[PDB]
């Protein structure tokens, strides 16, 4: 059907205490109920967790989990993966119980970022209330989007578009020097990927990161929610990556800020919806309409 | 096309007089014109009957009738049934006249609840007016939904989803003890089934009942209609199964009450509509958002 | 302009720990700052407090507070009290500071019920977030309504309608023998008054109560918020006074429960709004369309 | 404020069994409770009765009842009757109890047509459910309209517009020779009055009728409700007075039929609503856009 | 209430056959019934006539007719004319019969322009169907607007605004030397007046015209109706005065053409509507946003 | 009627080249025609100028200009100034020609702040097109708002509310010790006034400024227009006074920056609109919901 949205992200961390206070006091997410080691479960809506943090010696991406509509929809991904020759494994009894899904397959892309593709998640039904009064925009758009590293842009395009069936939604070139090529280069390509109306749920920057993550975006309903988060971040001396601005691409009004795992979170609103029957995949030539001053890091 | 909705229910009863007064004074349905033995015909809209009660020595389900769009739509069900090897029979001349349909096939599932699958019903056109002023919600959603018993959940899923072509809309686990397994069990699964936008028209609880029915739901337009029915039920000392509440699943605002056939009726409003192009089949972990206190039986 | 809405309610209480637990875990209101020791401010929205609970020896109503649009709307109420000769005091500096208003007058109706009419309240701006996810319905409808006790319904009709300017919105007759009177001769009236679109902000029953108060109604956005409350209340063993129902007059979908003060709170949604330009004052002949079984049950 | 709408109509009748059968099986109204023996209460909505039928020796109109918003709206009507010197009586205790109102004044217009102006009516709250599935259109438009007979149209214009405050909404001229007058010299006027958005609540024809009444109009929601009525009426052999049509002035889609009192009822839908702030009083020159063939036919 | 709109225009004409042909084949109006011999009634809607053309020796305006809501709205205009001492006559019986109104007063403004203020017009109810498929825009906006000639703009301002109660809606200055005055010293003003939401019903130019009239504007629903008219007019060799354009003040999309009377008709759509509660009277400094090239061309 | 909105602002300036560059390249306003040598007209819409900048020796406010609906709305303001004995002069012929208005009166409030109240302004009709693609929000809300300096807040309250008729829309208390007063005893008030739906057109701070002006606010349609401005301002090295935020009182999403006059301009969107019939004048206790960090930073 087929992948349909970003379901969860599992990350590994060296500072579980900082994650807990950043997730609860800056992001205004809600902590989920146990939660093994722990192991922090961060909640946005009726999913048992969207952001799962497990303790370890590295600050990195473990898995990205991707929701399908049903059993048939997972089978479609299986059939595609076999057609290409991508090795994949069924979740073990213990993995299904842990993620709380009916079926799941595990595999990596050629970079290899690890993927979990699943169907039949459990939901928790008590209202999830942020103490700051914002609601996240999830539903049919899913969790948010993730921008990850790739070792090779053309190879990512192949895997995500041709093998897995994402749609190419947007493309932006990088000057050859920024990816270590001679100024004489081939530019390289940052490509954005859609699986549902959310402009993108996924993108591949062909430059390295230590975590494997460039940014995670989560969306709230209103500008005020973004603005109030900015103030909570500033008050807690969270480092800023980009100033408030509006994207050209997805029309998201957002700021970026460093998380305790070293990568950025984009916290935004007003994200653009895409119909695949109308959409023309083209190249954008700027990141923002205004704002998003990425020089603010240093 | 293919099954499209719940058309009617035929039940057998030991107390025809209690049915008549419950159907007319509590449910505010209208009695249809003859009506063999009798045989009570209960009406909700322009169908000649939705709930047909025939006298006998048991309080049980006889058949569930399922409407298709047309001749081609019934043929599609025939072709599916032959593909699996399910024996089925054409209605006799006398059966077609009795149900008042153009074509119908008779068969049972592996449990075997008996099914009638038909097209080309007659309608009656005089306004059907409840003396209590409510209107039932039928139309493209059909009669309502029925929760029946199954001897085996996985076998029901097969028959209904893979053979007949219902969509899996929702799934809820039962602890192993409640179905007679050791506390060490496999949980068993209550699975909800859709054939049109009505969240579900059918569900299978894998625990026995004497009638074969767990509940029949009928929907009215407004909360007030539900509330007024509650008061009519209480006044007539109808026993309650669950208190007013809201479902997690289908978002139905409803109460359950025992009928004269021993099974419950859920009388509700505000039921959720589902688009199969968007819908993610997931597992719910609670029955209600609030209310629906099922301890009220004893 | 006139009085425009119900602003706040100040009550006295014998169990402060029970009110805090109630206010917070059943009602889902939010604690304000920084009431006197150990008074309790309970918030619904950007009012510094809508329900103020102060320690004492009775469970009783102290004052109902009534909001005016501005200084001139308050003057119009002085002028009306003067025409009648109704005594009123201007608030003291400490009272203004305490209530967080710019002006305020105090008086009592003829049954001794105490009013504070004010304008120019401070507001607090950080979002009030119920742990339970509901939002209250206030704004131009104000905090809700209050049903108080009265000694004489004809004297109250005159004070509230003719002197103060509320509009009579509905009336319901009560049997002469359950007021203490014969079985021939005049009924007693429950009268519902409004000062804004909320069908009623005020009603008066001529029947005696220990606290001064027959009920406080607070309104939430949706049926789900009412059902989730009822469920918290049942879990916390709160005594029920009336089952869920829908009223005939204001079409409120609500249930009633006993508070730590032993008066009811009505917790409801879907309240009907009234335009004075077309509204006909009539007599209702039932409490409910359906439910609201007071048998469960007090009083 | 003023009179705001038509409340009820009380008629006298020679055949009570025929009116009950009519009221119930043709009109699809609902029987109320518990009229005097063997009076008939016919209900459209939550009014205890809108058409009250009492046993007698004639088929005639007894009183038209006119609803005011509240006590002060009734006082405004006293004050207007006093300015003119129009005699009126206050209702007795038994009359108040009988009509289920809080106050009521009785008088007559100069042709002797009797009015009851009231406020504070009781309502009944259990759903009124027509066996035929239609809903009537009442609310702020009230029960409907009535076309009565008048002796002098200029005296009626003054009483109804100038003394009582209805607005003139439309006028239609009638030939001088079908009033009894020459063939040179002045026409007689049919004048349509309103007191709310319903294009008219009241009209007066200067032409004689046995009953006092030219017609009663009641309004249902949709065309289908009108067509289904017409069909019940044809099945019950009710005498038709005018075929289905659409009026020019109120754009009512309606037919006319004879009642057991021998006056017409107009049964219609799609009535036009009027805002007094922009409404121009003019003269219509036809009854209908189409249909309404009175040839079928009375009178 | 006051004058509420422009009702009708009566003009005198030297060529009756040309006006009928124009009225009917260019304007797409419909012939009314049964004007005097051989006067011409031209209809836009249910008014018996909106443009009445009578045989004579000049092409001139006879009277502008102005509609009031009712008898009391007409009295308010008498009262205003009396305060000023402006002479007016009541209409005669034959005049009432002729104009098909219930009351009417005649007077002239200080430049001698003749007004008929009326209420209680007859309407005709069979559908007025333009052979060309357009509908005119009238209703509460009335027949359209008229730009007349004035001797003194300050005297007209006083008569129309202060005595009669139109609102000043816009003003446009005219060069002192094209009024006949020096080159130092005061401009002359074109003033636009309204009595309903139509941006203007009346304007006055202090510049001389043979007919009394600078222009008549009539409004149709859509741009297509304007373009189809222009095309009939070009086919019939009607002299153009101004090409299609959009006005700055009323945002009318219109063209101007010469009539058989030699004054212009403006034929337009999309006229802007005004609410007096927020409308600011200002000065425009151009006729058009675009087009309306009067060079084509008269005058 | 009264004053209806803020019309224009006239300021004096020491650097004219800096204001032109600012006005044009940061604000995205459009240059008007043909101001005196070398005065600067800055346009937002069809007003000939909304911000008029004239060469001088200080950066100061000269006059705020206030628009009335018509001649009679201006008379109502004369009448109010007369009741108080407030001196005002009628404008001279050259002043009328210069301001492009029909009438105008000049006076000063009791702190010496100079007002020009006018009606009958000329408009210019060719589209005003910002090079940056934004549209300003003016119309019935007028040019924006201005926060001026005051010597006494109680005297200003009386002048602006009681004499001139603005409505008090909000109030915010300021610490007694940052006005120069003790630490016991009375706060000073920031008061926000409005004359139309724009939450405020005018506010007064009792704190000293070199220019007369605390800030000018101008409003654009959307958040994107604000963000694109901020970006032009950062590129042009304009000094920031307050970061982007949302106000508590008018829900304006805006940032503040220093102008070439050294007073702030607030550049914002999403301003809340007020209906006087339901608006309650209250006290706010924060500047912002979020952002608006004045630390960045002046003053
Ligand atoms: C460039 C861009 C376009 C559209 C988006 O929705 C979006 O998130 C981005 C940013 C992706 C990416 C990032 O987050 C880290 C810093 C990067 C490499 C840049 O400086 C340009 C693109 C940036
Ligand atoms: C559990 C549930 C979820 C969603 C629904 O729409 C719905 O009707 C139900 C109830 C089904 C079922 C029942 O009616 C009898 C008592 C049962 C076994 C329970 O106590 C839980 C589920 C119940
Ligand atoms: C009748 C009624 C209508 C609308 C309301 O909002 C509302 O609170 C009521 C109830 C009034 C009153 C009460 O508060 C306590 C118990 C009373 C006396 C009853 O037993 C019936 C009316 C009740
Ligand atoms: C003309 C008319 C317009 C609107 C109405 O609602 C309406 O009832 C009428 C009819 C008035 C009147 C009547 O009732 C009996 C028969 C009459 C006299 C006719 O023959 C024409 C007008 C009719
Ligand atoms: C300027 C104007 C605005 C709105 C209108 O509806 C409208 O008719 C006009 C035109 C007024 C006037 C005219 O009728 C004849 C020729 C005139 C004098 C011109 O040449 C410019 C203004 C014109
Ligand atoms: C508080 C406020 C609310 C709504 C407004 O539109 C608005 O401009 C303000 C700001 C008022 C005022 C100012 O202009 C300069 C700096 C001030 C004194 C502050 O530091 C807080 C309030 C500010
Ligand atoms: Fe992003
Ligand atoms: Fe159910
Ligand atoms: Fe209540
Ligand atoms: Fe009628
Ligand atoms: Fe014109
Ligand atoms: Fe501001």
């Amino acid at each position: 059907m087929s992948i349909r949205s970003l379901g969860y992200l599992r990350i590994e961390a060296t500072d579980m205490a900082a994650w807990r206070e950043y997730g609860l006091k800056v992001l205004g997410m809600v902590e989920g109920k146990g939660a093994p080691e722990g192991a922090l479960y961060l909640r946005m809506d009726d999913f048992p967790a969207r952001l799962v943090v497990v303790p370890g010696e590295h600050d990195r991406l473990l898995e990205a989990g991707w929701e399908c509509a049903n059993a048939e929809g997972l089978q479609e991904i299986r059939n595609r993966l076999d057609l290409e020759g991508t090795p994949y494994k069924e979740a073990t009894a213990a993995e299904l119980a842990d993620r709380r899904v009916d079926e799941m397959i595990r595999f990596a892309d050629p970079s290899g970022n690890c993927l979990e593709v699943f169907h039949g998640t459990a939901l928790e039904h008590r209202r999830v209330v942020s103490p700051y009064g914002h609601r996240f925009v999830t539903g049919e758009q899913g969790m948010g989007h993730v921008v990850l590293s790739t070792r090779d842009d053309a190879e990512a395009l192949h895997f995500y578009r041709d093998v897995l069936g994402f749609r190419l939604r947007d493309s932006m070139r990088l000057p050859p020097q920024m990816v270590g090529r001679p100024a004489d280069g081939p530019p390289a390509w940052l490509r954005f990927f859609g699986c549902n109306p959310r402009h993108h749920s996924l993108a591949f920057l062909p430059m390295p990161t230590s975590s494997g993550i460039v940014h995670l975006m989560v969306e709230v309903e209103q500008a005020d929610d973004v603005g109030l988060c900015l103030d909570r971040a500033l008050r807690r001396k969270v480092p800023m990556s980009a100033t408030l601005g509006r994207h050209v691409n997805d029309l998201m009004l957002s700021f970026y800020m460093k998380t305790p795992g070293g990568f950025d979170i984009e916290f935004g609103c007003e994200g653009r919806q895409v119909d695949d029957r109308d959409w023309i995949a083209r190249e954008s030539t700027a990141v923002s309409l205004w704002g998003h001053d990425f020089t603010v890091g240093a």
